[PDB]
């Protein structure tokens, strides 16, 4: 596959932009996964698949079992690996785009984390997409993090509703929506 466009998701706390904690993420909102699970997997053409991409220590952190995430081309990267297609679900890769090379019928691709691969590969012109959850809470600081988005949003534009709404296609989105003590919104950004 020959320069994709490549989307970033992640979800993050304002107005500090924190998304992690000891290596975990700092809640669990249920919705919320299900948004990520529902993003990562729809395709519209016919026998295509979409790709995940994911920082080893990611990787490493989903339980044994539950990994490669089904329906998707897995991809894990890490300094230290050959370009290698393990099997059909799961590339390792030392680079988003000698991974990329090694694909085909693959419809999108998603950066899913964590905060090394994140706060990289944000200055990748492969980046062309945003999907921002932007959570808030009523006492943020209350919220123990240790690691923290580091994006130049100067330089991005966010979308009205409507254009998220046609980027997820027939997924349902929901305003407002609450969790406890935390109340979050889907978002879209493009490069200005
Ligand atoms: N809030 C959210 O939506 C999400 C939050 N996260 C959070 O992120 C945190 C984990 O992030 P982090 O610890 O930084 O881990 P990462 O998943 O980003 O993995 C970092 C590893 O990826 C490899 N790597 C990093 N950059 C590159 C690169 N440019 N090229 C090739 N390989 C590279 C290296 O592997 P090697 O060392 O083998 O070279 C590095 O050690 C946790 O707190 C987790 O909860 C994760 C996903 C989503
Ligand atoms: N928005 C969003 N983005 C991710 N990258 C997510 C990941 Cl990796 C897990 N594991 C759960 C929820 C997520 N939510």
């Amino acid at each position: 596959m020959l320069k994709p466009n490549v989307a970033i998701i992640v979800a993050a706390l304002k107005p500090a932009l924190g998304i992690g904690y000891k290596g975990k993420m700092p809640w669990r909102l249920r919705k919320e996964i299900r948004y990520f699970k529902d993003v990562t997997t729809r395709t519209t053409k016919p026998n295509t698949r979409n790709a995940v991409i994911m920082g080893r220590k990611t990787w490493e952190s989903i339980p044994q079992k539950f990994r490669p995430l089904p329906d998707r081309l897995n991809i894990i990267l890490s300094r230290s690996y050959e370009n290698e297609i393990i099997d059909d679900n799961i590339i390792h890769a030392s680079s988003i785009e000698s991974s990329l090379n090694l694909v085909s019928d693959v419809e999108r691709v998603f950066i899913i984390g964590g905060a090394e691969i994140y706060n990289e590969l944000i200055n990748n012109s492969l980046v062309s997409h945003l999907l921002i959850t932007e959570i808030e809470h009523p006492s943020p600081e209350s919220i123990e993090m240790d690691t923290f988005l580091k994006f130049p949003l100067e330089s991005w534009t966010k979308q009205p509703k409507s254009e998220l709404q046609k980027f997820v296609g027939d997924t349902v989105l929901e305003d407002d929506i609450k969790e406890g003590d935390f109340t979050y919104n889907y978002t879209l950004w493009t490069r200005k």
